[PDB]
């Protein structure tokens, strides 16, 4: 009978298209079936690097380091290399640009006894802090794969993580990226410098399409194909036009 | 001193263009300042239409008649002339399709009693739910006006209206229309068979325009024309690309 999961390395033209290589995981929620080009890599834990930025704006709001998605962090005063960092943000601008100074500050006043316990309780990846409490997700011991992220933003999608409702909702409306009327994508992309990310959802009218993606960065000019591939991918599927 | 509301007849080139007559009212949040091409008809009140889903959607919700957005209403069987009603639907889709028969049916659950004490909560319009229970919005004595519609918008933007947090979030997700990196649209869309409105906001990075229009609509050709003209006017404005 059917499996969970299936290979499709027919994806696998859309990343040789680039002369890259990477995995796309999908997961269909009404099937309750899984699809990706790679099983292996799918399930190879990698570091989270921006990512990360979704269960961090959880445990933030949750424990009220932020109190809502308007709050104000303002500028340090630092000029950083990624010139939208030099501003104020709230935590849908600071997600939007992948603002790591500001979810530094965040980590730092969650501190590291509430960041472990909160990581455990979310079941995410090997739960690893290790590190310092503000960087352990861009070069600490903390491993995340394809398929673990796929299984935590599920818990997310239903309101299932150990967190209030409240928080869960806020965090899923800071992850939108694009809608239309034919979908709405909400995502978070992640760069550590050696692969890039996309992880998210696709929502149609009557189902949800999970997906997580990672592919080899050697440099950051390719930083747009996490999204290319994986929406060539969407497209091959007739999940999006 | 500075001017609250002005006045742009510059705006009328857009009515014009397509031999159409209406109002455009926006709100510039962070300047606390209004613009509008009619300033008598910014202030006229005429039946909200479909625009009342939301008001509709708030009261099911926090009522406990929609649990959550995902619980099911399914089709009554009946065959309507818009194809997209007849099938099952949530609140996310039913308001996406403005399907009244889902609406008409909250509307009995909640009741003329609750409906109109819910109403005088929130400020809403005349407050006066005269008519039918299931369709005093489309043929009764419900009355509200472009400059009310954004006054209650932004009340629920800042979850400042008389029901919970949680069904004011709902709500705001359910309006969500439109993303992309440049803007979010959250809005509603409305038609009586004799004026057709698009009430809502755009969310940039660091400001938010509230936006209220309505038109004559002798047609359902010209729907189109509500979203078309009111982007005209943002364009004018530098607010969307
Ligand atoms: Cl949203």
């Amino acid at each position: 009978g059917p499996k969970e999961w299936q290979e499709n390395k027919s994806w696998n033209a859309h990343f040789t298209e680039h002369k890259s290589q990477g995995v796309v995981v999908l997961w269909n929620e009404n099937k309750q079936q899984g699809f990706t080009n790679n099983l292996k890599r799918a399930n190879q834990a990698f570091l989270p690097a921006s990512t990360f930025k979704i269960p961090n704006s959880l445990i933030a709001l949750d424990l009220g380091v932020v109190k809502d998605e308007h709050q104000v962090f303002k500028w340090d005063g630092q000029t950083r290399d990624i010139a939208t960092w030099n501003r104020d943000h709230n935590l849908i601008t600071a997600m939007k640009y992948s603002v790591v100074p500001v979810y530094q500050e965040f980590a730092r006043q969650i501190g590291e006894a509430r960041m472990s316990k909160m990581l455990h309780a979310f079941d995410y990846g090997n739960e690893d802090i290790s590190g310092n409490v503000d960087s352990f997700w861009l070069d600490g011991g903390i491993r995340i794969s394809a398929t673990e992220q796929i299984s935590f933003l599920r818990k997310l999608y239903h309101n299932k993580l150990h967190v209030s409702e409240r928080s869960q909702r806020i965090v899923k409306q800071a992850m939108l990226t694009e809608a239309n009327g034919d979908y709405i994508i909400r995502a978070k992309t992640g760069y550590d410098t050696k692969i890039g990310w996309w992880v998210g959802w696709v929502e149609l009218d009557d189902n949800v399409w999970f997906f997580a993606m990672n592919m080899d960065m050697p440099t950051s000019d390719g930083l747009g194909l996490r999204q290319a591939i994986t929406k060539e991918v969407l497209k091959q599927e007739k999940i999006i036009p």
